[PDB]
Order: C-alpha cells, then sequence, then structure tokens
C-alpha cells in the first residue's frame, strides 16, 4: 500500500523530491502541477546539471508523463483549489512553489481533494514544524505540517545530539549556503533583498536566515538560545552549517565527536552522519542525510566554547526528508 | 551644448551607457525611468560587481538621485507614453528595457515628449540599424533607430575590414558568449529557451543568435554571407566572436593582420582595436573599443579559409557605442 | 580478461580506472605514482567531478583493495624498473603525459608489459587510433597511442561527413573545459602565458593539434582541418566547433540524417545523436567520444555549415582507451 | 622616499608594486624572482582581478622601464647575493612566502638592505605589526612581519571589540577567496588533502593561524580566539566571521555605534564601516584591511555575539604592507 503524492511546483525541490520517490517503494507520485507543458516538465526531469540524467526514463505520450512505465498526470493550474487532487486520488501534497507557504493558502489543497499537505519550506504562519530527527515524536495527526527548511533539517539533529549530551548555553550559526534559484546570474533588481539581486556566481552574498532561530521550534527546550545568518556563495548545490555553541557540561573535542557518532551510529542513523574523511562540499552531492558532521573541521577554544561542522546537500537531503514526513503523517 | 538623455530600462545596458555619459562632455543624463525607489536605483549606480564602485558620487534627496552634484528625475512609469519627457527636456531616450525593441511601442517616448529614440537592442521590427564603424554614414535622420546587439557591433567592424580589403565570400561566427541577465542561476523554467534556464554558472549553453546574419542589414554587400551562432559560458562579462571566413581574394595572416591594424589605427580607430599580447577576457573588462582583432589566437588553413578572434566588453563596449549613436543622430 | 597497469594517477589514469569496473573484459591489477596507497584511496573515492566511487576502497600494507581487489601500488621514476611482469599486467595504461614516445615507453615492455596504449597524442610516429576512424588499420603493433580528448570527438564527426558529403576544408574551435595545467588565480606559466591567467575568470584561447591529428587517423583529412581552442571555466566537458566547406551540396537535415545514422549504426558507442535543448552537464559521465547536437549547428548554405559536438573529455576518452586496450588484446 | 625591493613577484608582491605607485614616500627600484623581465612586464600589464595597470610598462635591456621608473630584474635564488645595496634598496618586501624567519630574511640585510618586512607571518619570534593594532610597539626592530591578510582584518575589530567590551572568548571563522596554492581540478595536494581538490566546484575547509596571531599583536587576547576558514570559489575578497563573547552587556546598536565610531576615528583608513547591503566584489580594491558589515552580523544576546568584515585579501593587505614599511622607516 504506497502512499499518493501529488506535487505542486516543478522547482529544484519539486524534481529532486520526484527523483527521490523513485527510490522508495512506499511514496508514488501519481500527478505533478506547474505551470509548464508536459514536454517541458519530462525535460526539466530528464536534464539536472547538478544531479545528473535521470536515472531511468521519461517520456510523454497524451499530455500526460510516462515515468519507468508509469502515468503521472501533469496539470497547469494557478489556482491550487481547481486542482481536482481527488481525481488521482492524492493522499498527500507536497507544496513546493515556495508561495503557499501558510495554512489558509495551502488549505486550498485540502478543499481540491488532497488528505494531506507538506510544505516544502518554512511555514509563514504558525503551521507546525517537523524536522527528521528532531520532533516527529511530537507529530499529533496535523493535515497541514512544515518540514522546516533545508538549513534547519541540517542544525536541528546535530543540535539536539549537543544539548542531550551537554547542554546548549546558548549558540550563533552561520551556513556557508550554495546559489537558489532566488538569485541573480548578473547584478539586477531584487526589491526583497538587495544582496540578493549581485551576481550569484561572482560574489560571496550576506543573507538573513531564521532557520537558526527555528530550531526552537522544533526544539522548544532551545527556543531563545540559537540564531545566525548565511553566506551565499557561487557553488551550485551543496551547503555547510558553521554552529559556535556554548556547553554547560565541559567537554572534549574528542568527547563531542564519540557522542555524535553513537547519534550517528545509532538513533539519527538516516538523519544524523559522520565523517572524519577529508571532505569538501561536492562528496555530500546526493547525499540524504541531512547533517554530515565533519570531525576534522570543526575546533574546540577550550571544553565549553566549540565550533562545529555540519555538511547538507540542500536539494538531496532535504527532498528525502519531505519524503520522510509524507510516510510519517502517514504511516 | 550637451545631449540630454532620459534612460528607460536601468539594467545592465541602462546603467553602464549612465556610467559611459559621465565621461563624455557631449551627453547628459537627466531623467531615468524603472520600476525601482529611487534609494534602489542608487544602490544599482554605486555597486557594481564586474565594473567596480561608481567613480563618483551618488545620493537620493527629496526623490531624486544627485549624481556627482546632477539631480537625475527618477520616475517608475510603466507605460512609456506617461513619462512626460518634456518635463525634462529630454532629446534623446535610450530604450534600454528589451522590452519595447518595435517602432510602435518605442515610439511612445516621442508621443511622451522626447525627440528621438535609441533601442540599445536589436530591433524585432525594421527600425534601421546602425553600428559604429559599419553605417554610421546611411543614417537618414530618422527619429527611431537601433544599435543593433553587442555581438553585431563586434563583428560588423571587423567584417568591413576584411571584405573591403579581401572580399568575404562566406562566413560563420561563433561568438563565446558571457552570463547576461536572462540567464538562471540553477536549472529552471525559461519558457522562450530550454538551454538559457540551465544553471548558468555549471554550463557551457549553445544559444542561437541573429547578430551575424544582422551584419547583413549594417552591411548590405554581406546581406546573405554571414551567419552563426553562440556559446553561453560561466562568465559575468566580457565575450569574444570566433569568425570562420571564406576570401575572394588571397591573402596571407600577415596582411589579414596589416589591415586590421591600418583600420584600427585608422579609419576605426575609436571601434576597432588590435592586439597582438597574450590576452584573456578579463582584460576587455571596461573596454571602450567594440570589436578587438587577436592576433596571435586567429589561425589559417590557408590564404581564403581563415579563424579571426575579435573580443568585446558586451557590456561596456556597446554602451559607449549607444552614445555613439545618440550623438550621431543629434550632432 | 586482460590485465592493466596504470602509470599515472592523474584525470585521466583515476577516469579510466573507474570506467574499467563496468567491464568485465578489463582489470587493473597496479598502478604507478609518486603519491602513496593511502593517497591514492583518497583521490579514488571523492570524485568533485563524477562523484563518490561506486564501491569500496580500502588501504592494507601500502596496497589498494577496491572491491574486492588487491591493487598493487609502487613510486617508480623509471618505467624500465616498474616490474610490470611481476603482477602479469598485460596493457600498460601509459598515462603520465611524459612517455609519449616508442622509446620512453618500449620500457614498459622491457619491464614484462606486453603492449603499451598511450593515453595522449604520440610525439614521435607511434601510430594513432581512434574508435570509430581507424581501429580496423591496426597490424598488431605493441605500441600504441589514443589520440586526445578533442580528436576523439572530432575525427567520428569528421568521417561521418567527409564519408557522405566530402569535406574540402574544415576549420574547428574546440571550447574546452578548465584542465589541471591552468593556474587558480594569475600564475607564473612560462610554457603559455594565457594559460597562467585564473582559470575562473577567464575565457582562455589555447592552441590545440587534435585537428591536425584528425588527418592522421583519417588520412584523406590530410591536412584539410585546423583550428585552436578557448578554455573556459567550467570543471569538464568540452564541445567541438567544427565550420566545413563540403563538396556535395547538403542541407543541415541531410546532415543530421547522416549523423543520426550513423550514431544508431556503424558508430554507435562512439558517435552519439540528439535533438534535445541540452547543455554540457548533460554530457558529464558521457560514454560517447562525440555526440552531435542537432539544434545547436547552423548552416550558410548547402556548402558550408558548422557542426557542434559534445564530449566529456575525461569518461568518453577514458573509455575509448580501454576501447583500445581490448582492440590491440585480440 | 622609501627605496623597496620586492623578493617574489606573485599576488601580494604585484598587488604591492601596484599600491605603491599612488605612494609618494615609496618607490620600487628592484624585483627579484625567477621570472625574467618580459614575463613581469606581462603580469603587472594585465591582471584578471584588478584590471589592467594604471600606467605604461616596457622592457629595456633585461629590465623594467614603470611609469617612466627603471626597475632592476635580478632571478637571485640565495638572498645574500641580491646586492640590495647596489640599487639602493632601504626595505625589503619579502614576498616570496619562503624566508619567514630572522635567520633567512637576515640575508637582506647582508645583502645591503636596511630593515626587511616580511608579507607573512614570521615562523620564529620575528615581531609582528598590524596597522590599527600595535605599530605604536615597534622599537625599532630591523626585520618585522606584517602578519596575514586575515589576521589584518581580524585585529582592528577584535581590539575595538575588546577595548569597549571585553572580549571573553571568541572563534572565528573567515570565508576565503581562492589562492593560488589551490588546484583547478581534483589534483595532488600532498600537504593539504581538502586543497587539492577543485577550487571552483567547492567548498573547502581549511586551517588558519590568524585568529591565534591576533592574540600576538594583541597580547590581551592572548588564547582568547581560534578558528579555520572555508576557501570558496571567488577570485578574490574574504571576509571574516567573529563569533564571541563579551564581558559587559551591549545591543548590536551599541556595538555597531563603537566600531564606526574608531573608523572614523582612530583607525580612520585601516578600519572601514557601512550599512549598505554590499556583497563582496564591492571590495575589490579596497585600501581599509577590515570594513565592518552592520547589517550581515547578529546578536543572541547582549553578551554573544556575531560580527562581520570583509578584507580585500589582495590589496588591503598589500596597502598595509607598504604603511608598515614607511612606519619602521619613519
Amino acid at each position: 500500500m504506497t502512499i499518493k503524492v501529488g506535487i505542486n511546483g516543478f522547482g529544484r525541490i519539486g524534481r529532486i523530491v520526484f527523483r527521490a520517490a523513485q527510490k522508495r517503494s512506499d511514496i508514488e507520485i501519481v500527478a505533478i502541477n506547474d505551470l509548464l507543458d508536459a514536454e517541458y516538465m519530462a525535460y526539466m526531469l530528464k536534464y539536472d546539471s547538478t544531479h545528473g540524467r535521470f536515472d531511468g526514463t521519461v517520456e510523454v505520450k497524451d499530455g500526460h508523463l510516462i515515468v519507468n512505465g508509469k502515468k503521472i498526470r501533469v496539470t497547469a493550474e494557478r489556482d491550487p483549489a481547481n486542482l481536482k487532487w481527488d481525481e488521482v486520488g492524492v493522499d498527500v501534497v507536497a507544496e513546493a512553489t515556495g508561495i503557499f507557504l501558510t495554512d489558509e493558502t495551502a488549505r486550498k489543497h485540502i478543499t481540491a481533494g488532497a488528505k494531506k499537505v507538506v510544505l516544502t519550506g518554512p511555514s509563514k504562519d504558525n503551521t507546525p514544524m517537523f524536522v527528521k530527527g528532531a520532533n516527529f515524536d511530537k507529530y499529533e495527526g496535523q493535515d497541514i505540517v512544515s518540514n522546516a527548511s533545508c538549513t534547519t533539517n541540517c542544525l536541528a539533529p546535530l543540535a539536539k545530539v549537543i544539548n542531550d549530551n551537554f547542554g546548549i548555553i546558548e549558540g550563533l550559526m552561520t551556513t556557508v549556503h550554495a546559489t537558489t534559484a532566488t538569485q541573480k546570474t548578473v547584478d539586477g533588481p531584487s526589491h526583497k533583498d538587495w544582496r540578493g539581486g549581485r551576481g550569484a556566481s561572482q560574489n560571496i552574498i550576506p543573507s538573513s536566515t531564521g532557520a537558526a532561530k527555528a530550531v526552537g521550534k522544533v526544539l522548544p527546550e532551545l527556543n531563545g538560545k540559537l540564531t545566525g545568518m548565511a553566506f551565499r556563495v557561487p557553488t551550485p548545490n551543496v551547503s555547510v552549517v558553521d554552529l559556535t555553541v556554548r556547553l554547560e557540561k565541559a567537554a572534549t573535542y574528542e568527547q563531542i565527536k564519540a557522542a555524535v557518532k553513537a547519534a550517528a551510529e545509532g538513533e539519527m542513523k538516516g538523519v544524523l552522519g559522520y565523517t572524519e574523511d577529508d571532505v569538501v562540499s561536492t562528496d555530500f552531492n546526493g547525499e540524504v542525510c541531512t547533517s554530515v558532521f565533519d570531525a576534522k573541521a570543526g575546533i574546540a577554544l577550550n571544553d565549553n566554547f566549540v565550533k562545529l561542522v555540519s555538511w547538507y546537500d540542500n536539494e538531496t537531503g532535504y527532498s528525502n526528508k519531505v519524503l520522510d514526513l509524507i510516510a510519517h503523517i502517514s504511516k
């Protein structure tokens, strides 16, 4: 018994969610919606500059997508309320347009025949957020949920291990983040973010982010203890969090490493990773773990003040955990 | 007596035209129009990732731009017909939105009080095109003209020298072109150009262009003898034409070089350049010549089949020649 | 099965090794470079361009264990003391870029190898062979060259065009990705001043012999082609830009069909064909040494045409090195 | 006027030379590197990062004529045979990155120079001086170090923060541009495996001593700071990310005012201040070694804050090398 998913929005997250769903036997994509001709959708799925060619076959026949022998209904509806999700039997909608990030706009999917909605971004309202490895057991049957952000999915699991084992007094984070679709190729207008309109490939671009402060929502014990900011850098994919934290209980770096390794090999096997290799960003292109702890890159000034490094494929890891949230609220 | 110019569109070309106008004593910018707050316009003019900080001072006072002590009227009108160009005494409008590239849409500037219009792109209709070094003496008083494209401004002057001296039988051109504002930072929708929606910084992107065929419009003797295509590459600025030509009159490469050098030091001093240095693309960031012939990069198979290389700052060179066309149809 | 030793673990040496894991007829048994097993395992495990190694890598007693196979690791400068016969090497993939002649490569045969394939164009008259071009012209030579990555893209396309329409004369440009010889920022490069400028900032003109080398593997094209290159800020994948004059007048649609027919026929696996809106990254990992881009090309008339063909200058060339190894071992 | 010879014509050596043309108190009279005049003129003429040389460059009798001034060009490996007194060199800008100790740099004084400034952090106890930090602590030493480009950014900001609020402890990250030590594609780097990966593709963690070196130029901060770096695919301009604990509680607005006051006061020209939506390229050519980014920083509370400061790791550091030359010559 497979969970039937419709994808609203075939951007970066929507397409990588689709690609990850082909690998999972418990989740099935049955419908895609975006303002794109079916033939265009096949082209964007077939070819990916970041993640290579689609592993499988995609073709178009009679206005529908054929993906590995499976028929995908393709629609181009602007109003989510006329999506007729019930006609294809969709259980959960992966709302991935980045535009309907509130309970009232996203509820239009449930009106249109869907049973539940997962937002592939942090909610602009109080729609509950859930990060795997952090607070999945706190889901209480809500029909609209958020998977938070790609950056929160990296910070929250690492934060839990550190807090549970040593107690975080206070932490400040920087994410050295890859270029995203909202940026510009050359200096251009970006009214909502002047820095973000500067040429992405030429610049280190500071930006603000609530992802660190949002960790206090999925980890309420850390409610007012985390914040930070971002540096957008000229990479097509893969980012890394730089977490400077104060510890209540004194810990050697060797003890931090052992605590992370244990959680990575234990309760967070699929979410948190651990490495001692001389890794660089491209080594995590395709990583499913939302947080891979970089043991050698981190550094401690003393037993209570430490800087911790954790990688994440902001496309693949987040997309896989979107599916984890789909299945968690269904299974 | 200075020519008063209004700029419609403060994109890449509009801002570099503005910067080039500060260096010319015969051209004055008196008004800028775009859908941008005056403070934002000052920011985009102050800071340029490609060309550095503005050489001078820019500030905003009472909704107006103050640039080196000069007041610039700033408007944000969508309809070019309500631009009230006559209120600021604009003679010529540099139409640089890339959107009103036809006589009927651009004529709205003349209705709005302007006397003449220069399109900073190739016309979508038959609005006459003029390239400096090619056909400025063919201007016959038209009130709406086009400066063609940045690529045509590189190919046309070099084509004239080669044709005048040796006779071009036929030529095929490739422009290895820098990233432009129409491209995307990561794989994304570009309905009018699927290749152009792929991540600009990751890819060599083939594209079509009429710039070579357009040379037959500014150089009618070459009407059906030139065409070609483009490769978009991950550079923020500066492009280069790769011209493979057949010659009627046999010429050694030394004779081609001498003919180009003579025209560069003679009738085309400001338009066509010549170098024998080991130049790379960044060496022409800020180049005013629309075509700098790369002597060492070119290669000949024989005396009638030769490949010629010419650089151009697709932002600075074209912007300077836009001003040359403004002044030519006024002076 | 052919037992292969790789001399030189650079870009070509490492991608050849990765490609060899997919073929059941070729197995790598020894690697030689001045690098030591622990570093080699790291470079093989992690690749910025082609992702993580598909399989398992570990180090044991100064040797590599790769997918359960023990690889001898040596660091010998003189190929004559490489003791290839002690590890049973049949063919040597000479990939240092340094021993590109019959006399230096003969030291591999001296050290116990049977045949040698140079992963570059020969500096002497060592015969060159390109798949799809002249593999049938092999006459049992024990030292051969696989030419260059650019030649492996131009030669198959050139053959189809010449065989079908007759090339009078052609000029080629390869828009080429950044390579290891370039610098990250403006720096000294005595042998090529342009090449020392910052690779990531620049379109850099550079020289190439690949077009005239096509006249060696396709003697009918001797002295009919030349050209040059532009190195551009991409990590991998290049494309040839071939402007040619044709004897027999042909519409561009007729050119397309002739290439497609050869891609689906006599050159399957060597030459590819597409009408899709492809970009460079779509060929990262391409096995075909030449994929014809139908939509990118353009014709001025029926006798003057510009033809575009992609190639992964790492993967495609590396696979054909193995293709030549197996061909000279039959 | 101070007559300067530059040993080493790399990135720092060439940008120091360009910066010296703007100052009337310092003139370059000799350059030494294994490069020859014709190449040096080319590298000086054309720069991918900073544009064409502002002025005229030509070669005459193996020597450089730059803006009408004759520059002696030598290619001496041993600094003791550099004959600095024959060209009247007062101070030597030691910029090879190779002679970073009192005993190797003393060979310059042996060869006729009066004083030496190393354009890097000393490997021995050669005193380090950062403008805005401890220039007033110079006691006439003939060999000094200007520390690193990153130290020149952290030390002035650290001083303002410590002087005003008291730093208990700080951890710093510098998001740093690509440098000449990196590779264009995955390649051998024995001394730093991460550093051999393709610079243009990767965020690359790397080490840095710049934070602890701040404890040397600001002894009050001894053992209170450490950190590391991420090398990113930009050709130039870097930024320090300083997370600090403060003794005296301060709102972020109070921190901003304290930095702005110092930037407009005692550290004018060294420390800068902005509230604009700046990005890295806005500081390509910046003379200030540290420009505080008010909007980029963020505070968790009045005692735990993250501070952002930009630096052109080429231009800013190069200007302060000349600033140290002139300070030790007074």
